[PDB]
DNA sequence: CACGTAAGCAGTCCGCG
DNA sequence: GCGGACTGCTTAC
C-alpha cells in the first residue's frame, strides 16, 4: 500500500513523524529535515525555480531548520523578502508525500474518551487538578473497545465494582440501559487506588497511543485535567508520556475578553468533537451539554439522576460509571451520524496539513497552494503584515413588506467561487487597472467596456486571460468535489420524498427493507417494490435515506465552507495572499451580477406580460432572486389547474424552458461585457413557492431584508410529499427565542401561509390563553454571556448593563456562598427569564447556565414570580405582530357589523 | 483560536419643548 | 413613546 502520515511534529531541528509505511503498520521516525527557502537572484544566473510573478529565485539550502529561521531574520533586518514555506514540516510533508495521498481509516487510531472527577468543593479546575480522576473511559477505534478505568477507592469514597449485568438492564429493572450493541464491546478494570489506575492508564496509552483524539470538551477539559493530575501526583516526566514525543507545551488560547490554557500533546492530532461540532454542523444551539446534543442529533433521552453530580459517585457509583461509558459512545453515535472524522480526515490529507489545521481555513489553503505551486517549481511569497482595513460585500435589495402569493426563486451556483473563476481572481494573475464608473452605469450596461485585453471586475481590477491563476485552478478542484457529495445529498433526499409517500399507505405484511443505495435515484423497480412494503421496514428506509442524506450534507456543505472561506481568507490580514483588491474584485463583481439579473429578469417578464416598468424581482441578497408569479399563474387562471401539483409541474416547466434560457442569455452578455476568461454564471431555479390550490392560505410574506417565510412544494428538484416552510431571519430561526416560542410562531406562520387569517386567529387565542402551563425552560429566552465581570459593580448591575448580564448578577446574588451552586460560566450561553415587580431577588430578570434546570433552591422562586405577561409580549406578541401587518392581516378578529345578531 | 461582509432586533441611555 | 447612538447578539448570505 501506499504510506501515509499519521501525525508531524517539529522538535527543535528534528522532524517527529509517526506514519503508517507500506505494509499498513504504525511506524515513528526522527528526521534531521533539511529545508529549503529562497532569495530572488539576478536574471542572468540560471535557475529552474521562479515566484508566481515569473522572477527567478535562487534555492538556499539549510544544514538545519534552526539556520533557516535565523535566515529568515537576517532578511527582515536587511529588508528582502525570504521566500518560501516557512512553516518546515509543511515542507517535509510536501517532500514525503509527493502525491495524491490515500488513506486508509482502519489503520488509523482513534480514541474516544472522557473522565469524571468528583468534586465537592465546585467545578474541578483542570489547570489545579486538586481532585482524583475517579473514572476513564476510553474508546480506541481498532481495537473497537471501551477501555473502562474505574477508581473504587477515594478520599470523597470506598465503592463496590460497577456491574455489566446490571448496566445492561433497563432502567425499570433498575439498570442503567447501557446499549446492548456495546456490552459485549467494554473492558472492565477496576482500581483501589488513583497512582495505580494512572499508571496502568499511561501504559496503556503507550500501547495503543492516539493519533486522533477526540471527545467531548477534551481540550478544555479532560487533557488538561488528566496532564495536570498526573503532574501533581508523579511529576512532569509522567505527565509528559501522554505524548509520543515526551513534548509538551502549556498553549495560551487568547480571545477579545481573556485567555484560557491548553496542553499540546506533540504526536497527538486534538480534534474535540464539540468544536468539529460548532465548526462543522451548521446549527447554533442553546447549550453545548453533551446531552442536550445527543438528543437534538440523536433523540435519545437525558441520561437520568437523582441529586448533585458531586454525590453520585457515593451514592450510586453503578450508573455513575454506566453513564461516563454512555457520554463516549454518543460521541460515536454523532459522528455516526455527522462524519466529522471523515471530514477531517478527508481535508487534512487533502492539503498535507496536520489533521487538527482543518479548523483553519487559511493554514488548509496555505498547503494547497504551497503544493500545487511546487508542483511548477514555482516559489510562494512571503507572509507580510497588513492592518485591518474594512471593505464592501454583498448587494441586499429592500424589499417592500407585503404577502407575496406565488413565489419562485434562482440562485447562482457557488457565487463566490464561480466569480473567482469565471473572471480568473489570483495574486499572480493581476493586469492592472481600469478607470471605474459607477456601479449602476455597469448594472445598465451603459459605462464604457472595461477591456478589450483583460478580464474584469467592475472595481477597476484587471486579470490576464492566456492561463488560470493558482487560485481558481484550485479553488475548482474542491469545487468539484463539493458538486458530486451534492448529487448525493440531493438524491437522498429525493429518495426521503418517495418513502414519505408509500407511506401513506403501507402494507400489512411482515418484510424487510430494500437493500439500496440511497445516494442514486431509486431505479423503477425498487419503486414498485416500495409500495409493497410494511410501515416498519419503509419507516427504517427512511431513516436510511435521511442518513444518507446527512452523510452528503456533511460532505458538500463543508466542501462548499472550505471554497467559500478562499474567498474569505483574501481579504484576511494573516493569509498570505491577502489582497483587498481581490477581495474587493469578488464581491463588486457579485452585487453587479445580482443586479444586473433583477433588471434582465424584469425586462424578459414584462415582454411576455406586455407591461412596463413592473417589478417581478420583489427580493435578492447576494446571489439569489425572488420572482413574483402571480401574474404567471394569473395568465392561465387558477381554475384551469386541476390540483396544487398541477401549477407547481406549470411553474418548474416554465422556469426551466422560458427563465433560465432568459437568465443564461443576460449571463453571457455580462461575461461579454466584463470580458471574462469563461462563463460561469449559473443561475438555476431554486424554490417554487404559493398557497395550497383552493386555500386562504398568503403563500409569503417579507418583513425586511433577511426576514421572510415561504410555503415551499419544490426545492432544487425536490418534489415534498408535504409542503415545507422556508423560513429565513424570524424569531422561529433564533436561538434566542424560547423553544415553545419557536413552535408557536412557526404553526402561525404555516397557518398564515396555508391557510389563511381566520385559521391564524383561531391558534393565536389559543396559545395565548394556554401559554402560562409551558415548562419554564420551553419559555425561557437565550443567550451568550460575555463580559460577565465587566458590567458587575459590587454585585449590581453597572451602567449600560445588557438585559441577560442584569439576570446573572441577579442569579449570582441569590446564589452566594453557595460553593456548590451552579456557577454561569463567562462565554458560555444562558437561559432568561423575566421577573414579575416585588420579588424577591431584587431585580426585573434571573438568568442561569442554558441546557440546566435552575438550582432547586431558587426554582420555586423563579417558577412563582416568572413575568408571564413580559414574556408573552416581548418573544410572541411583538415579533407576529411584525409577521401580520407586514402581511397584511390581523392575529385578533376586529370588529364588524355582523356582530351581533 | 480557526474565512469574509450585510443586516436584523433587544436593550440602554437620553433627547424631544 | 419612539428614534438615534451605541453595545450585544444573532442570523443570511
Ligand atoms: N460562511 C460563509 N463565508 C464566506 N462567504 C459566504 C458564506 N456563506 C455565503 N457566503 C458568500 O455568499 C455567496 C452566496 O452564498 P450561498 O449560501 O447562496 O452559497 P453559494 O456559495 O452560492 O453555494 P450554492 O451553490 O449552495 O448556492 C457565497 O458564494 C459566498
Ligand atoms: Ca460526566
Ligand atoms: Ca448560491
Ligand atoms: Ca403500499
Ligand atoms: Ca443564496
Amino acid at each position: 500500500m501506499k504510506e501515509f502520515y499519521l501525525t508531524v511534529e517539529q522538535i527543535g531541528d528534528s522532524i517527529f513523524e509517526r506514519y503508517i509505511d507500506s505494509n499498513g503498520r504504525e511506524r515513528t521516525r526522527e528526521v534531521e529535515y533539511k529545508p529549503s527557502l529562497f532569495a530572488h537572484c539576478p536574471e542572468s544566473q540560471a535557475t529552474k525555480y521562479f515566484d508566481i510573478y515569473g522572477k527567478p529565485c535562487t534555492r538556499k539550502l539549510f544544514a538545519n531548520m534552526r539556520d533557516a529561521s535565523q535566515w529568515i531574520k537576517r532578511m527582515e533586518d536587511i529588508g528582502l523578502e525570504a521566500l518560501g514555506m516557512d512553516d518546515f514540516k509543511l515542507a517535509y510533508l510536501s517532500d514525503t508525500y509527493n502525491y495524491e495521498i490515500k488513506y486508509d481509516h482502519t489503520k488509523i487510531r482513534v480514541a474516544n474518551f472522557d473522565i469524571e472527577v468528583t468534586s465537592p468543593d465546585g467545578f474541578p479546575e483542570p489547570s489545579q487538578a486538586k481532585h482524583p480522576i475517579d473514572a476513564i473511559t476510553h474508546y480506541d477505534s481498532i481495537d473497537d473497545r471501551f477501555y473502562v478505568f474505574d477508581l473504587l477507592n477515594s478520599p470523597y469514597g470506598n465503592v463496590e465494582e460497577w456491574s455489566i449485568e446490571i448496566a445492561a438492564k433497563l432502567q425499570e429493572q433498575g439498570g442503567d440501559e447501557v446499549p446492548s450493541e456495546i456490552i459485549d464491546k467494554i473492558i472492565y478494570m477496576p482500581f483501589d487506588n488513583e497512582k495505580e489506575l494512572l499508571m496502568e492508564y499511561l501504559n496503556f496509552w503507550q500501547q495503543k497511543t492516539p493519533v486522533i483524539l477526540t471527545g467531548w470538551n477534551v481540550e478544555s477539559f479532560a487533557i488538561p485535567y488528566v496532564y495536570n493530575r498526573i503532574k501533581n501526583i508523579f511529576g512532569e516526566s509522567t505527565a509528559k508520556r501522554l505524548s509520543p514525543h515526551r513534548k509538551t507545551r502549556v498553549k495560551v488560547i487568547e480571545n477579545m475578553y481573556g485567555s484560557r490554557e491548553i496542553i499540546t500533546l506533540f504526536g497527538i492530532s486534538v480534534l474535540d468533537y464539540i468544536d468539529l461540532y460548532k465548526k462543522f454542523s451548521f446549527t447554533n444551539q442553546p447549550s453545548y451539554s453533551l446531552d442536550y446534543i445527543s438528543e437534538f442529533e440523536l433523540n435519545v433521552g437525558k441520561l437520568k439522576y437523582d441529586g448533585p453530580i458531586s454525590k453520585l459517585r457515593e451514592s450510586n457509583h453503578q450508573r455513575y460509571i454506566s453513564y461516563n461509558i454512555i457520554a463516549v459512545y454518543r460521541v460515536l453515535q454523532i459522528d455516526a451520524k455527522r462524519q466529522f472524522i471523515n471530514l477531517s480526515l478527508d481535508m487534512g490529507y487533502y492539503a498535507k496539513i496536520q489533521i487538527q489545521s482543518v479548523f483553519s481555513p487559511i493554514k488548509t489553503w496555505d498547503a494547497i497552494i504551497f503544493n500545487s505551486l511546487k508542483e511548477q517549481n514555482k516559489v510562494i511569497p512571503q507572509g507580510r503584515s497588513h492592518p485591518v482595513q474594512p471593505y464592501p460585500g454583498a448587494f441586499v435589495k429592500e424589499p417592500i413588506p407585503n404577502r407575496y402569493k406565488y413565489v419562485m426563486s434562482f440562485d447562482l451556483t457557488s457565487l463566490y467561487p464561480s466569480i473567482i473563476r469565471q473572471v480568473n481572481i489570483s495574486p499572480e494573475t493581476i493586469a492592472g487597472t481600469f478607470k471605474v464608473a459607477p456601479l449602476h452605469d455597469y448594472i445598465n450596461a451603459v459605462a464604457e467596456r472595461p477591456s478589450d485585453v483583460y478580464s474584469c471586475s467592475p472595481n477597476g481590477m484587471m486579470y490576464y486571460k492566456d492561463r488560470d491563476g493558482v487560485v481558481p485552478t484550485e479553488i475548482t478542484k474542491v469545487f468539484n468535489q463539493r458538486k458530486e457529495h451534492k448529487g448525493y445529498m440531493l438524491a437522498a433526499q429525493r429518495n426521503g420524498e418517495i418513502i414519505k409517500e408509500a407511506l401513506h399507505n403501507p402494507n400489512l405484511s411482515v418484510d424487510e427493507p430494500l437493500d439500496v443505495d440511497y445516494r442514486f435515484d431509486f431505479s423503477d423497480e425498487i419503486k414498485e417494490k416500495i409500495k409493497k412494503l410494511s410501515a416498519k421496514s419503509l419507516n427504517e428506509m427512511l431513516f436510511r435515506a435521511q442518513r444518507t442524506e446527512v452523510a452528503g450534507m456533511t460532505a458538500q456543505i463543508n466542501r462548499k465552507l472550505l471554497i467559500n472561506s478562499l474567498a474569505g481568507a483574501l481579504g484576511n490580514v494573516w493569509f498570505r495572499y491577502y489582497d483587498l483588491r481581490n477581495a474587493t474584485a469578488i464581491t463588486t463583481f457579485g452585487q453587479m451580477a445580482l443586479q444586473w439579473i433583477e433588471r434582465k429578469v424584469n425586462e424578459y417578464l414584462n415582454e411576455v406580460c406586455g407591461t412596463e416598468g413592473e417589478a417581478f424581482v420583489l427580493y435578492g441578497d447576494t446571489d439569489s432572486i425572488y420572482v413574483s408569479a402571480d401574474k404567471i399563474i394569473d395568465k392561465v387562471g387558477e381554475s384551469k389547474f386541476r390540483d396544487t401539483n398541477h401549477w407547481v409541474d406549470f411553474l418548474d416547466k416554465f422556469a426551466r424552458e422560458r427563465m433560465e434560457p432568459a437568465i443564461d442569455r443576460g449571463f453571457r452578455e455580462m461575461c461579454e461585457y466584463m470580458n471574462n476568461k469563461q462563463h460561469l454564471m449559473f443561475m438555476d431555479r431554486e424554490a417554487i413557492a404559493g398557497p395550497p390550490l383552493g386555500s386562504k392560505g398568503i403563500g409569503g410574506f417579507w418583513t425586511g431584508k433577511k426576514r421572510y417565510a415561504l410555503n415551499v412544494w419544490d426545492m432544487e428538484g425536490t418534489r415534498y410529499a408535504e409542503p415545507k416552510l422556508k423560513i429565513m431571519g424570524l424569531e422561529t430561526q433564533k436561538s434566542s427565542t424560547p423553544k415553545a416560542v419557536q413552535k408557536a410562531l412557526k404553526e402561525c406562520i404555516r397557518r398564515m401561509l396555508q391557510e389563511g387569517e381566520e385559521s391564524l386567529q383561531e391558534y393565536f387565542k389559543e396559545f395565548e390563553k394556554e401559554f402560562r402551563q409551558l415548562n419554564y425552560i420551553s419559555i425561557a429566552s437565550v443567550s451568550s454571556a460575555n463580559n460577565i465581570a465587566k458590567y458587575d459593580v459590587g454585585g449590581f448591575p453597572g451602567p449600560k448593563c445588557p438585559f441577560h448580564i442584569r439576570g446573572i448578577l441577579t442569579y449570582n446574588r441569590a446564589i452566594k456562598g453557595n460553593i456548590d451552586a451552579p456557577q454561569v460560566v463567562e462565554g458560555e450561553k444562558v437561559y432568561v427569564l423575566p421577573l414579575r415587580e416585588g420579588n424577591p431577588f431584587g431585580d426585573k430578570c434571573i438568568a442561569w447556565p442554558s441546557g440546566t434546570e435552575i438550582t432547586d433552591l431558587i426554582k420555586d422562586d423563579v417558577l412563582h414570580w416568572m413575568d408571564y405577561t413580559v414574556l408573552l409580549e416581548k418573544t410572541f406578541i411583538k415579533p407576529l405582530e411584525g409577521f401580520t401587518s407586514a402581511a397584511k392581516l390581523d392575529y385578533e378578529k376586529k370588529a364588524s357589523l355582523f356582530d351581533m345578531f
